[PDB]
């Protein structure tokens, strides 16, 4: 019976962690972070070139932002409004001139280009910015941009 | 049978969370959030104007700082004094003028005006701004203040 | 009995967040924050004098970063590599010149003093700074330094 009476004062602690929690996540998202169905996206505020972004982002235990939805380039769209400075997602064509994947090798699942893109402007565009409008582009990898990263 | 062994898991598991949980409120309330009572008050470390720091707030889950109490004007004016910058609170007078309402629509239950406030200078001040020594001023909100928000 | 679904019903919730814990946990160190073993630190991302920062640091819950091994002492220089600007460590012989101690009074378990440090310039240096490099160096507790609190 004292089983019983311990499952009742797990209840308790379990629902109390649950009610802090979530007070706690509308907190920490305010106000670089953007929760979007089970994705979170989150501005380091500051911008650096493609590689810099990136092994900001796979330190960080995460990696730079792949929006694979409508929902979720919103979502995304919604922070480089806010911060009003474009930036890098993680597919590149580096590897395959005209095929774009993620960092795993996979091709893209979704796309939001803005029309006449990806066009290797220069023939040495091989990254992707997202613009205020939350349309995408390739871009020059070198450039810098707003870092954002997904967890 | 009876093997309980389930519960001694769970136990375990409650108490890291427990533990792990309150580290993390203090990191996350390190260096711009506040808690008094039930409510957390959390500052973006950057200006706005009333309109734009108002949907910030709502569009996190929240809203603008709205102390009831002089220990939450108390919490809230610690954030504004390590800023040293003023910043808008969610109370506003235009709906009627003379009349300061909270978001809902509801009077004041409490309130921190410095002497002559409220004085709708200029015949236009109608958001209120909290400055470093914690007293409150009506103000045009045009004018862009600390964004400080409620969870 | 059947306290089975129930325990195990609990499982599910414990367990689910756990995982929703475990992201909120890396976004929450996404960029100013870096976990080495069961401490974490996190930066202000601004500077401060000594007696401004342990305060800062002591009212959140926590100290003045304390790298206590060559772990910690990595974990906390990519904070400050990050951020470009050296930081205070807790560390002071304010009680006992040429003596370096932590808030408690226990005498330093480990040290990345810089070559000729420490040396107390100027007949008066009596806190210590964390380099870009991660070298140790004494320094007049009056100066500004970035603030890195450790929970
Ligand atoms: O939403 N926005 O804020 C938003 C802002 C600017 C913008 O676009 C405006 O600037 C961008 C560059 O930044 C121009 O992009 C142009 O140059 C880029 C770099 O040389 C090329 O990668 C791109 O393919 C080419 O169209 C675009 O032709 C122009 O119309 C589109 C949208
Ligand atoms: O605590 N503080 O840090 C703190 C700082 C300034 C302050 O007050 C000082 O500046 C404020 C404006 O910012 C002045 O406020 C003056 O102009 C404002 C519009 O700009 C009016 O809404 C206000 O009713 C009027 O008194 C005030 O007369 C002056 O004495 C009061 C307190
Ligand atoms: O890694 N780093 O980024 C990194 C940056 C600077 C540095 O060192 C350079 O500046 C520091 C001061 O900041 C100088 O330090 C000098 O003045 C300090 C007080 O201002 C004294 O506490 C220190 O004992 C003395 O050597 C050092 O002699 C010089 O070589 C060493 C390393
Ligand atoms: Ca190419
Ligand atoms: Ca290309
Ligand atoms: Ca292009
Ligand atoms: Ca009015
Ligand atoms: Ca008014
Ligand atoms: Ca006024
Ligand atoms: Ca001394
Ligand atoms: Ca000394
Ligand atoms: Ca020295």
């Amino acid at each position: 019976a004292s089983l019983r009476q311990q499952v009742e004062a797990l209840q308790g602690q379990v629902q109390h962690l649950q009610a802090a929690f979530s007070q706690y996540k509308k907190v920490e998202l305010f106000p670089n972070g953007q929760s979007v169905g089970e994705k979170i996206f989150k501005t380091a505020g500051f911008v650096k070139p493609f590689t810099e972004a990136q092994l900001l982002c796979t330190q960080a235990g995460g990696q730079l932002a792949s929006p694979r939805s409508a929902a979720e380039n919103a979502a995304l769209q919604q922070l480089v409004v806010a911060k009003n400075e474009a930036a890098f997602l993680s597919m590149t064509d580096s590897k395959t001139e005209g095929k774009f994947t993620y960092p795993t090798g996979e091709s893209l699942v979704y796309s939001n280009w803005a029309p006449g893109e990806p066009n290797d402007d220069g023939g040495s565009e091989d990254c992707v910015e997202i613009f205020t409008n939350g349309k995408w582009n390739d871009r020059a990898c070198g450039e810098k941009r707003l870092v954002v990263c997904e967890f």
